[PDB]
């Protein structure tokens, strides 16, 4: 029975004790309950207000109260970049490791725009974990988009507690402290780490003022603070590296807060899917849930896109996705329903992809009538920068060695003598 | 039949005689065939190239060769703006007048953002004609969007001839000369006169790089010139007035041209309609065919929206348009069939106007039907309604306010909406 | 006279040493006991590139004035002319016999809107035969002055500038000034800009230099008057002259700094760009100053010139092409003859080719141009110009009823022949 | 005989068989002639339509029908980065090598904003070839601007065939498959590989609505397809590397196509040159033919600029290019007419350049009259990012070792007692 505040991008305000929030100002000399005011600035001060992300926290002890960070010996993300490889790639789902592995220890580097030491654009991982985190963590390297596939997550953050289950997504702003509890003992899922402009709702164009992901469905947890006394490890990811310090208090000691730099979750089942109600096959940008822009208008750092249960009604139309060569880079995953839940495919810049022969023959031969796609949920992380597969990803047992064969049996159907 | 060039916004090139277009330049000293170069600038010289519209003409006689224009006695567009009236308005179809009336003489002012003498925003007319034009015409007050409802038009312009039937639309650029022949003896339809930024394709947003009105379906006619020798009246519309002069030559004497300021036509049947494949009822802006922007981003001078055959699949959803009050001003027409928010009273050739913040929506009948219905995939078919939606208030003409076609009891359409509210049962 | 240079500069000028406060704008104790006064030419929140504001340090505050009263003599009070799409041409305007100072002799030619609802651009031709014995400001817009006959000595709050034909001058909205005629009488053109202040055009590929170089834009140094006695202060508000009487000189600014300034520019210094190959470039290429709108690329008005220049286009119809324009073209002539008109267009003359009016050369200019052997040719000893506007230019009733309006302008195009032959390329 | 479609940025449509193009839609269930639909997306789907480049293809076999790509042993572009060097540099023309070398094998990297493995901005090459390509190629790393200097090229692309001779340029969109055939036995010329926003026409500013490169002169080939059966090698350039696979069919099998992502050519001899008709010496940006923007307004990724035959008429003026120090980086080449055709010069950020003593002396002394510069075509690739010369370029024999002496005789003509 966790409570949530609704509305993407809102100036929220939540207090765990009556009047814990200062009224009419952010920095009283005598803060209610004797709390410390702290500002979390997720963007430059001078952004246009529409881009502004900042949260005022009123907490038991300042975040400044911490000893020196030291580099952990254990570094899940220190593996090298893979060699150059233009090929189409597909993986089978990643098995959960035997060794104890919490949420942060479990990120397996799949592909990234840059080396972990110079975070830029987007880095993509698959997380595997068999332990709840017995420590607190923040990412200095970017925003985190989590896409669960197996197992629920109870995520306790500075702003409050949220639970996410497969078919839901969650986002945790850069630098925000959080701790992940595995409700089901173990967990698997995907991560897009956003090193760039924070994820937001796409420009709707002609779709207008409603549709796709409705702002009312983005939920942010209410204030919740901890009073545990005794040592707690605080871990941060900085330029790919986990550095840690030990606190003698719980860093999740925020009693009240206000602002717009907030963790949130969204249920993909609430997506107001838009598609063709006539013919043809619309561009997959139409399925956009969240997007991270660049200073180049129209070209996203990354678009998060889903392929949800939907009605198929295209008349006189080849209904599967058409054959395609793309400037952008397509990383596909599957949440449920050769491509299994937990699996992945990377078709990079100008790689030729599309349906196989059996998909083609069946689509061309189909008696086209309205059809409901159901019990499936796929998605794509599409990035503008090339995604370089990690060495780990290219060498792991789960990489399919004959993925190219999927297209081998495509036939010519060309007859010059009959249109 | 007629040949066309495809591609909305293209730099086209067309010549009626081989090599009539100068190669490598626009202004030769000794132009091919002894023709005159002439530049038709549809926009300021300094527009962004994406916003530029200009066409080079290679013609027998320059357009400048004409004597003084004189005001005609006959002025279709000279009637006063009607009184202030915030009411929801509905007209039945406009009958064709008895007296001889060509295409330009036949425009009936329905509503406009401003007085005809001070053109701004959009002016809306319904045309009614029973004569083919035996003169040539250009509108200097703006761009014309034509929406035939009865009868095919054969439109002879400077750049060539195009034919338009109901379910197709045609655009004529401001200042471009043309002549309308009625292929079916008489004709009736709608006009949006755009006084603002030229109509163009909407920004597709998440729809991406394909969909709605695909550019390949926008057709521009090929070069064609007449050589008739004898008097031709040339009329122009200026500040709402018709002014004429007599020429001793045909002003459709353009033997070749190149450029982007072109007349064009579009078959609405080919609209790649996008909608809900899930639930709810998408905003009608999703149906945009063409749009004319203002300097305020996101707020169009006018959107041209259609309501075409389309699959209705939304589950657990009130399917007809929702009840609505709107900053924008909604002028709706019907080209054929029946519209899905309405029941009676709205026929082909009819119109409705719901202005700024007027409360509109479905009737009691429709609401009852939609709430009880067993929802399943359903193809809406054999229908084409549309809307001219404008940001500026539309002021009905006096003629519109006083005509027999104005329906006297339009408000009673919503009279029977019942309360179904039950506070004890969610 | 001395001047400062640099279009758009933050200028600083003092007529007494240390009269400008150093390090601040508003001292409690101003140097020499002067009053600080801010002239805000633009909204406070304009981007800095678009900011126009001047700090004045003056003997008496502009606020020291009694109620303005409406003058009986109203130069600009005439009605709008009727609707008329025709091509129009006017001969030079005679200088009236009645005593007529600078502000009294504005002959309204055409305007985007009625004088009482100013918007866009209003065009006048001024004719004066007396020097101004009063001071004037225009609340309705910025003034672009294009002298054609006789030199002007213009005393402004910021200093004195002298303008002769082939120079232009611009005076910001609200800025007080007095005009002296150095040659007894004067004639010329005005573009009254009700919209965004005139500035230098975006050069595009022309780059970082050329057309009108900013170094050539000149602003007067501070000058102040201490004269004690009655002076009439007139303002133009919503087309009307209103006036009060002061007992001091309002040109009493001892020191000033900032960017809201009067300026002049010598068109002979224009770095004219053109074709060095073929064809005939769009006349936008001759843009001197422009006033934008919120619609990018569509100016409220462009001020363009047609100066001495080299004509070198090979295999090219060199005169301006036949044309039909969305924009509205008001042309005038400072001296000499214009390349597109054989005759009927003289210095002081004017033409108006409104939206989509068909214009171009005549059959005589045509004939010679098509026939001429082409070699490099220096067009010289001429200066014409255009006020091109996006909004329609409505001629005034005066302009349409005045004896200088040529009755048979269309006849200039009547003899254009068909040289068309379907069967030889 | 080759036919072409005209109009830069046009939505084109071309079909080699009557009605090969589906009418009214892009994705029919039963395509005309049994062809496959393939979308080539040259930009993000959500680009403003003015910046959108995409082409629908209707082809015999899908592009996906290919086996695994493998790294070729021969690698033309793998040579390391030259060392740091701020000096002005000038090269004599490049000799055509003895060894058999086709178009893609004969790119000599001259200088680049970045290393081959991390394409950004612009890479500049000189190609030398003595064999026609007997295979097909696409470049995944960027768009190709070709500037022939010696020998004509017949470039067979997916969208059709075009012929380019010196004094013409050709552009090939990223990822588009093509084959270069040498009509003259061998060929040499320059290449600007554009890794950024695609080249387009420059904003004309006051020049207005016509002039410079007029859009009507940009020509795109009509549809042409091959039905040759037998092994064919497909090669791609990815992160600077040549990777290849073998198809058992021609990949130039597009029967029809429509859209805006097209190859094109343009004859520089049609450039409507603009310049001074009064005095002074206009900035060479006035000669821009094509430009690649950045997100920084007014600061191009690259400008392609030409110095063609033209009238010089400036009076009381020093007519040669002024003495000059530039933020931008200037790579000069010469097509026809120390600096020979095929040669190059690099003046990088803030290097001081300008005329030599002989040029100054003659120019200050000349009796200025209209003068037609004729029979000469130079050009420049100006880039915003520093161009690092390749190791190869810095150690090549054609690098002129005494270039700085060109300016060594510049004298002082200063005289303070005579204005
Ligand atoms: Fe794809
Ligand atoms: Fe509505
Ligand atoms: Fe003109
Ligand atoms: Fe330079």
């Amino acid at each position: 029975d966790l409570h949530y505040l609704s509305g993407f991008g809102n100036e929220f305000a939540s207090e765990a004790l009556p009047g814990a929030l200062p009224v009419g100002q952010n920095s009283p000399q005598k803060a209610p309950y004797g709390l410390y005011a702290e500002l979390l600035s997720g963007t430059a001060f001078t952004m246009a207000r529409s881009e502004l992300r900042r949260t005022w926290l009123y907490r038991i002890r300042p975040s400044a109260l911490h000893p020196r960070f030291e580099r952990l010996a254990r570094q899940p993300l220190g593996g090298p970049l893979g060699g150059i490889n233009p090929n189409r790639l597909r993986w089978s789902p990643q098995p959960i490791p035997a060794e104890p592995t919490d949420f942060i220890e479990g990120w397996l580097p799949m592909a990234a725009n840059a080396g972990a030491e110079k975070p830029a654009g987007v880095s993509i991982y698959i997380y595997r974990a068999n332990r709840s985190m017995e420590r607190v963590f923040f990412n200095a390297d970017g925003e985190l988009l989590l896409v669960p596939e197996q197992g629920r997550l109870r995520i306790a953050t500075e702003l409050g507690v949220m639970e996410v289950e497969p078919l839901e997504i969650a986002v945790i702003p850069r630098g925000m402290k959080f701790r992940v509890e595995l409700l089901d003992g173990q967990a698997r899922g995907y991560i897009a780490e956003n090193h760039g402009a924070p994820l937001r709702l796409p420009d709707l164009g002609p779709i207008g003022s409603n549709g796709l992901a409705n702002p009312r469905d983005f939920l942010t947890p209410v204030a919740h603070y901890e009073e545990a006394e005794g040592p707690v490890q605080l871990v941060q990811k900085f330029l790919g590296e986990h550095w840690a310090c030990e606190l003698q208090h719980s860093p999740l000691d925020v009693v009240a807060w206000h602002g717009s730099n907030v963790p949130y979750k969204y249920d993909l089942r609430r997506f107001n899917t838009i598609g063709t109600v006539s013919f043809d096959h619309p561009d997959p940008s139409i399925f956009t849930v969240l997007t991270s822009p660049t200073s180049v208008h129209g070209m996203a750092n990354m678009d998060f896109v889903i392929f949800p249960p939907r009605w198929m009604v295209a008349e006189n139309t080849f209904r599967p996705p058409w054959f395609h060569r793309n400037l952008m880079n397509e990383f596909m995953g599957l949440i449920n329903g050769g491509f299994l839940p937990g699996g992945a495919s990377l078709h990079g810049v100008m790689s030729a992809h599309g349906p196989d022969a059996e998909t083609c023959e069946k689509a061309i031969a189909a008696d086209l009538a309205p059809h409901k796609i159901d019990n499936t949920m796929a998605f794509m992380f599409e990035t503008s920068q090339v995604l370089r597969p990690s060495l780990q990803a290219l060498e792991c047992p789960q990489l399919q060695a004959d993925y190219d064969s999927c297209w081998a049996t495509l036939p010519s159907t060309f007859n010059p003598n009959r249109r």
